DNA sequence: AACACTCGTCGCCCAGAGTTCACCTTGGAGCCAGGGACGGTTCATTTGGGGTGCCGGAAACGGACGCGTACAGGCCGTATAATGGGAGCTGTCACGGATGCA
């Protein structure tokens, strides 16, 4: 029941993430974003998918919020040499 | 084939099984009288405790905001000479009528 992808190890019940034994504390928004990324490993998720699921539907603001959060997650857990959370321009994001 | 003995069966006669019929007692079953203490109730405390609204403020956190970079798509130009397509395969018939020629 432990969510995994190679380096990243996310546990829902205890609510923190490991990088091969390296825990880091994340904000709730970014935590939901990372969780609902990891459960969709290798699959493209578009911006409406991201906003409707991680954020509530009634989010009436502009989209770059997810851009900033993906930047946060990249500088936090992608900070290893290899790049996992890749971006497909005009489509979305995939962790792979 | 001739001859002289011992055993059920019944009645009868006297004593009690045990049953009825029929006499005295005495532990009552309950009925009431009297006296707690008692547990249910109620009401005085009693301050031990729950409680809280707001903040100085410390720190996360959510996002705006400005400014860099990134391929995607578009425009543009290449100076020896290079000057009129391959290919299509066509076994129908009926037949009304226009139609280009009669």
């Amino acid at each position: 029941v432990r969510l995994t992808f190679a380096d990243i190890e996310l546990d829902e019940e205890t609510h923190e993430v490991w990088k091969a034994g390296q825990p880091v504390s994340l904000s709730p928004t970014e935590f939901t974003l990372l969780r609902y990324f990891v459960i969709n490993a290798g699959t493209v998720l578009s911006k409406p998918k991201i906003l409707d699921h991680v954020w509530r539907y009634d989010f009436g603001g502009d989209v770059n919020v997810v851009e900033s959060y993906v930047s946060y997650l990249r500088r936090k857990i992608d900070t290893g040499e290899k790049r996992l959370l890749h971006t497909l321009r005009g489509v979305g994001y995939v962790l792979r």
